């Protein structure tokens, strides 16, 4: 599924991401946007042969087990499939076990590049909500 911009942002207000630990509803639209450009089936393979997956692009070194990442963790107890569903519940809830290790929004590469620092509050105005 290929979410709307406003139809996104009130997803993850429903599930509890509007300043989750801090962070503002806006952020994580942002990080959306510049992972997957909304798109719940994005996958990218990454150098070290992890995979990130879904709409926050959730990598299966730590966070999720895809059969192919030998050596690696499942810290979401998930299988990086569930991560492509039209349903975000997994995606959120695995972003907020991220979110919480210690490192905040910087464990999303494009987050830090993109979102933080700037008016990331543009990314939900004109929406209801
Ligand atoms: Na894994």
């Amino acid at each position: 599924k290929v979410f709307g911009r406003c139809e996104l942002a009130a997803a993850m207000k429903r599930h509890g991401l509007d300043n989750y630990r801090g962070y503002s509803l806006g952020n994580w639209v942002c990080a959306a946007k510049f992972e997957s450009n909304f798109n719940t089936q994005a996958t990218n393979r990454n150098t070290d042969g992890s995979t990130d997956y879904g709409i926050l692009q959730i990598n299966s070194r730590w966070w999720c087990n895809d059969g192919r990442t030998p050596g690696s963790r499942n810290l979401c107890n998930i299988p990086c499939s569930a991560l492509l569903s039209s349903d975000i519940t997994a995606s959120v809830n695995c972003a907020k076990k991220i979110v919480s290790d210690g490192n905040g929004m910087n464990a999303w590469v494009a987050w830090r590049n993109r979102c933080k620092g700037t008016d990331v509050q543009a990314w939900i105005r004109g929406c209801r909500l």
